[PDB]
C-alpha cells in the first residue's frame, strides 16, 4: 500500500542514522581497558539475522518481479501475501531495536541497570515479538511461521514440503547465529554479575560442535525423512552426504581445536583430516548448488553457453557473476585458516568469523534467489504435480 | 506514487533521531562558557521555515481531502500538481539539513574550518537549492515559485493574483526569519573571524524595524495597488489599515526600547502607547481574520451557531477549536510583554521570542487552513469570476 512504504522509509531512515552514530561512537569512544569480544560476539547474531531479513525482502521483490511466482511454490495462500515492503519493513524494526541496544551498551545510559542487561533485553523482545500471543503484528504470517519452525526443528517426524526444506536450508545457512545465541547461554550463565560485561568461546565441552551442527542433522534427517516417504535414492541419499561432510567438518575441527588447545602431537594430523574434508564438503556443496539446486550447466543449453534452456532473470550476466560469487564466497574459509595459522594476532580468530559472516549470508541470499527460480521453472524436487 | 512516499519515510525518520541526537547533545554537552544565543537566534531562522513548510504539506492534504481544490484557486496547472508528500519530503530534507548544521556547530568535527562556517553553508545552500538553475528538484514548481517571489517583492508593479496575495500574508506572517537573516549578516558583518561564534540584537540604527516590517510594507502597497486596479474601498482600505497598525507597533515598540536602552523619561508614554497600538493592531487582525478572512459570523447560519450557512470540514468541534487557537496564539504578547517587564532573567526576551515564534507559524497555519476553504466556498477576495 502506501502506509507500509512510509514505515519501510521512518525505519530506514532510524537505521542508516542509528548505523552512522554506532560507527562514530564505535571509533571516538572506544576506551573499553576490558576485552570487547564479549560484545560483538553476542550481538554478531542480531546482525546476521537483520542482514538476512533484508537480504530475503530483496528475494521477494525479485521473484516477484522476475517472474516466479512464489505463492504457490512455499503453499502460501495466494491472496493474503506478504509483499517485499513488509519483509523491508520488520526487518527495519529489529535493526532499530539492535542498534539501541547496541547504544545503550556503548554508553550506559542508565546508572543503576548494569551494561550486561541490554543483550538480554534485546533478544527477549525479539523472542517476544515472535510468541506474542494477541491477534496484532502480523499475526496470520507470525504463526505460519511458528508452525513451519515447529515442523522444521521436529523433522523426522512430518511430511516434508518446500517451506520445510526452504527453512532447514536457511538455517542451514545462519549457524553462527545459533553459536551466538547458545554463547549468550553460556555466558550468562559463566560471568560475574556486578557491574560490567573462558569455559565457552571454545569448543572444549562439544556444546559447540552440537550447536553448529544441530541445522546440518536437521537437514540430514529430514531429507532421510524424505527418502522414506517417498523411494529415490539419486537427489536424496546424495543430498544426505552434503550435509554429513558438515557433520565429519565440525567434528574434525574441534577435536584439532581442543588438541592444540591441549598441544598434544595429535594436532597436525587432525588439522589435515578438516583440511581435506572441508575441502571435500565445499567442492560437494558447490557441484550440488550448480548442478541441481540450480538447474544450471545444462546439456542442452541453445546459444546460452552455461546455463539452462530458458532463463527468466533478464541480463545473461548475472548468472555468471552468481556463479564466480558462488564459487568465491564459499572457499572463502582457505583465507581464514590460512590468515589463522600463519601466525598473526592473538585474537583474529574472530575477527575472521564476523567478517566472513555476512558474506555467508550474502552467499545464502543469492543461493535463494536462483533457487526458487529453478524451482519454479524445471521443478527439481518433486514436491508438487 | 510510492517512491515519493518512501522518501517521505525515509526523511522524516532521519529527522526524528537528528531531532533526539541534537536534545541528547543540548542536555549534555553544552559546557559553552561563551554565550549561546549567536547561534540559536542564527538557527530560528532555519527552524521557522521547516516547520512551516511541514505545516504547509499539512495544509495540502488538508485541503486536497476535506473537498476545498487549491489547483484553481492557486491559478496551479490542473495536472502536474505537488501533492502533500512532496512538501513532506522537501521539508524533511531542508530538516535533515539544518539538523546537520546545527550538530556540527555543538561538536567541532573538521578542525581546520572554524565553527561559524557551518551556518553559512546551511543558509548558502538553502538558497543556491532555490536558484539551482538546472533541470533538477523540482524545476518547474521552484521557477513558479521565484516567478510568485519576484512578482510578490516588487508588489507595486503587477497585477494581484491569489498567490500573490497569499505569500505575501505568510511572509507577513514569518517576519522572525527575516529579521534573523538580517540578523546573521548584521553578525557576520561584525564579529571576530578567528575561531568562534553588539550593535545589532537591538533596534539601534533602526535596520530590525525596516526589516522586521518589511513583509507589512509588501501587503500593505499590495492591497493599495489592488485598490488602484479595482475602484472599491471596503476590502481594500480597511485591510490596508491592519497592516499599518504593524507599522505603528513596531515604530512605537523601536522607540520605547531605544529610550530604554539610553534611559530617558520618555520610555514610559512610548510603552503605553507600544502597549495601545499592539492592542488596536490584535483586535483588528483578529476581528478581520473572523469575519472576512474566514467568513464565520455569518448573519444566516441556520443550525451552525457561529460558522458559516455551509462547512466543509466535517467536526464541527475543528472550527471551535480554531477560533479559540486564533484568540489565544495571537493576544499571546501580553505574556511575553508581562514577564519581560515584570524583572525576570536578563536574557529573557529571547527566551519568549523563540518560544512563540513557532506559536505564530502554527497560528498562520490554522489561518491558511480555513481561509483557501472560504475562499473555495464564498470567493470573499474578488480574484476570479
Amino acid at each position: 500500500p502506501a502506509w507500509t512504504t512510509f514505515r519501510v522509509g521512518l525505519f530506514c531512515g532510524i537505521f542508516i542514522v542509528l548505523n552512522i552514530t554506532l560507527v562514530l561512537a564505535a571509533v571516538f569512544k572506544l576506551e573499553t581497558d576490558r576485552s570487547i569480544w564479549p560484545l560483538i560476539r553476542i550481538y554478531r547474531g542480531g546482525f546476521l539475522l537483520i542482514e538476512f531479513l533484508f537480504l530475503l525482502g530483496i528475494n521477494t521483490y525479485g521473484w516477484r518481479q522476475a517472474g516466479v511466482n512464489h505463492v504457490l511454490i512455499f503453499e502460501l495462500n495466494p491472496r493474503s501475501n506478504l509483499s517485499h515492503q513488509h519483509l523491508f519493513e520488520i526487518a527495519g524494526f529489529l535493526g532499530i531495536l539492535w542498534c539501541l541496544s547496541l547504544l545503550a551498551c556503548f554508553f550506559a545510559p542508565i546508572s543503576v541497570i548494569p551494561t550486561y542487561v541490554y543483550p538480554l533485553a534485546l533478544y527477549g523482545f525479539m523472542v517476544f515479538f515472535l510468541i506474542n500471543p494477541t491477534k496484532t503484528f502480523y499475526y496470520k504470517s507470525r504463526f505460519w511461521l511458528l508452525k513451519l519452525l515447529f515442523r522444521v526443528f521436529t523433522a523426522p517426524f512430518h511430511k516434508v514440503g518446500f517451506a520445510d526444506f526452504w527453512l532447514a536450508d536457511q538455517l542451514n545457512s545462519l549457524s553462527v547465529i545459533l553459536m551466538d545465541l547458545e554463547y549468550m547461554i553460556c555466558f550468562y550463565s559463566l560471568e560475574l554479575k556486578w557491574d560490567e560485561s573462558g569455559i565457552c568461546h571454545k569448543y572444549t565441552y562439544g556444546v559447540r560442535a552440537i550447536v553448529q551442527c544441530i541445522p546440518a542433522w536437521l537437514r540430514f534427517i529430514q531429507c532421510l525423512r524424505r527418502y522414506r516417504d517417498t523411494k529415490r535414492a539419486f537427489p536424496h541419499l546424495v543430498n544426505a552426504g552434503k550435509y554429513s561432510t558438515t557433520f565429519f567438518m565440525v567434528t574434525f575441527a574441534a577435536l584439532y581445536s581442543t588438541h592444540k588447545e591441549r598441544g598434544h602431537s595429535d594436532t597436525m594430523v587432525f588439522f589435515y583430516l578438516w583440511i581435506v574434508f572441508y575441502i571435500i564438503s565445499s567442492c560437494y556443496t558447490l557441484i550440488w548448488d550448480l548442478k541441481m539446486d540450480w538447474g544450471l550447466f545444462d546439456k542442452n543449453a541453445g546459444e546460452n553457453t552455461f546455463l539452462r534452456e530458458e532463463i527468466v532473470y533478464p541480463q545473461k550476466a548475472y548468472y555468471y557473476c552468481a556463479i564466480i560469487e558462488d564459487v568465491i564466497l564459499l572457499f572463502a574459509w582457505t583465507i581464514q585458516i590460512s590468515i589463522t595459522s600463519t601466525t598473526l594476532l592473538p585474537h583474529s580468530g574472530d575477527i575472521i568469523a564476523t567478517v566472513f559472516a555476512p558474506l555467508e549470508v550474502f552467499r545464502r541470499f543469492v543461493w535463494n534467489f536462483f533457487r526458487l527460480e529453478n524451482e519454479h521453472l524445471n521443478n527439481c524436487g518433486e514436491f508438487r504435480a
